[PDB]
């Protein structure tokens, strides 16, 4: 299994790597009907969804929930690997340090 | 998909945004039956409810009510909330904080 | 819908609002067979619980009382009031409000 | 219903209260096949477990261990003084039947 | 039941206990299909995972995932010291058995 979130995103087409290393700008959470999504931006201006949405399911929670536990703690994002055949890019996934 | 609440709330009928920019002033909970519920207020005079499942979203609406309740405690500032103003109190939609 | 604890609280029978406007004193959680409870205390000695498991949008509820009840414990964040049955000892949570 | 931590375990056969009056002092958690447990720890030289889910727990319960590992994981990294754990002491290490925090 | 990390690391196969003494240095997580895992590092150059779930996990393991990963992320962002691992050694990276923690 890969060892890094470089290794990781390198596995999958449409993918790339984004480094972020910043707290999170925005957080924009959605229950309105056909999108239930998580938006979050940087000051970068980077924009990046957790899209709507079966172990994916339970994955797709916790991103929105990491997400959030983030941007409240300001905590401070390495990288984001996300697919960019999407608009805006829909995050697969995520590293912090330190 | 939308890039903001604002777009977001857009694609819909029956709603605005409000401006927050503040804490949530109160958090109310009810267990009780057929009132499954929160509601928050602002001492702008605002009152909100994450309003009880019924007729996908069901997750959401249990994620709302996570995120309102941590909003509150941590007193984190909402930008905005995107609410269905054909309910009373207005039901939250999405909502949008900024740092 | 109801807009406030005190018109939620005068939708049902058996119930009434404790103006408890204080921390919680003590939180006790029971995983005892058919005690699944938790139970909480003021130190103007109310007691009050989240009681046992009896709809099926209540049962998530009452999980997320008792989620709530814990960290506004932990952070010692004031309650303003209690929607409460009347009908059980200790007396039983239908909601809560928090506020400073 | 029960009133007290002391009330409620007075209810069970095989149980006693540790009076605790202290914070964890380690968390050990683990997801081994048969093993789904938690162990704490106190100074006083006190270890306790809450139990794998089983044969011996009803349907009931099972939401409720799930809870009291939150509990325990929460307890610790806020350094939370427990007051007294209600616990089963025909296991190995004694089982949490419940806990109180007092402010 | 054991009634430490390295109690239960004992009872099972391809397992030993890596003693951290520190705080997490990294955390990743990833929805991505068939990586739905957290990956963890140490200023040690330790590595380690919780793996996705599979046909290796019986259905009592599948909770206890859940759970895991939720501790580290909670572990990573508090800066709590983790004392010991319990890793399955027959896996790339490390894959994490048990977790222990002491302060
Ligand atoms: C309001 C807000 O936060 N964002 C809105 C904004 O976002 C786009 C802009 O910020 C531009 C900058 O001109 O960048 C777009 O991203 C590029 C990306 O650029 C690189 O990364 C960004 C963050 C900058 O640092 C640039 O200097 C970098 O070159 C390219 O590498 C990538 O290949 O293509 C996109 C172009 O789409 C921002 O787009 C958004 O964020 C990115 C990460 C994608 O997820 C994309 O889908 C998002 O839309 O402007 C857009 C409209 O263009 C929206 O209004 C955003 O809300
Ligand atoms: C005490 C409390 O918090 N809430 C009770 C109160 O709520 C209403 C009042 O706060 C009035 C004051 O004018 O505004 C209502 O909202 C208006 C809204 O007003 C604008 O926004 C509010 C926040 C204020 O800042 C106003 O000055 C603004 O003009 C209008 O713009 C909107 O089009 O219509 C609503 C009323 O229909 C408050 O209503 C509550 O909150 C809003 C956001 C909705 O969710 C609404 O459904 C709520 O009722 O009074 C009401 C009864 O009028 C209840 O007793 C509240 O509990
Ligand atoms: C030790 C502890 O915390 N509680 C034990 C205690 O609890 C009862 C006492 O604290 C008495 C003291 O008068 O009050 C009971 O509550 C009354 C209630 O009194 C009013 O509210 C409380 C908050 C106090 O402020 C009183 O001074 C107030 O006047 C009345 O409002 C109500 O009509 O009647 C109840 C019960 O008669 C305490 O009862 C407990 O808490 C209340 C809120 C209910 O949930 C009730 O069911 C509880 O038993 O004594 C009991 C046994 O009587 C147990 O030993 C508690 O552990
Ligand atoms: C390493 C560690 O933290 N614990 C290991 C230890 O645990 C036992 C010791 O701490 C002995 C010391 O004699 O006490 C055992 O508990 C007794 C208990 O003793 C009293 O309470 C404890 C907490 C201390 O304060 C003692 O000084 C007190 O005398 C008796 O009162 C009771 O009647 O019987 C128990 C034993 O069953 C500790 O046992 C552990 O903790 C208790 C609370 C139970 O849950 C028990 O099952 C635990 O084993 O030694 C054991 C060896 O079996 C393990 O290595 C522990 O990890
Ligand atoms: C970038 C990063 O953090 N880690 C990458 C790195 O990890 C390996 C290295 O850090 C080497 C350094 O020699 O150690 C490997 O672990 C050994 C292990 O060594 C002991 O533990 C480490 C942490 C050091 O403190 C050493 O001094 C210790 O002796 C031996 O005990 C063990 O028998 O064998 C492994 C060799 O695989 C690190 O491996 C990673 O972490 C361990 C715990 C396993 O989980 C393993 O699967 C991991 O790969 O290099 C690897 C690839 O070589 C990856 O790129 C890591 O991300």
């Amino acid at each position: 299994a890969p060892q890094s979130i470089t290794e990781l995103c390198s596995e999958y087409h449409n993918t790339q790597i984004y480094t972020i290393n910043d707290k999170i700008l925005s957080y924009t959470e959605s229950m309105a009907g056909k999108r239930e999504m998580v938006i979050i931006t940087f000051k970068s201006g980077a924009t990046f969804q957790v899209e709507v949405p079966d172990s994916q399911k339970k994955a797709i929670e916790r991103m929105k929930d990491t997400l959030r536990i983030t941007y409240l703690t300001e905590t401070k994002i390495d990288k984001l690997c996300v697919w960019n055949n999407k608009t805006p890019n829909s995050i697969a996934a995520i590293s912090m340090e330190k």
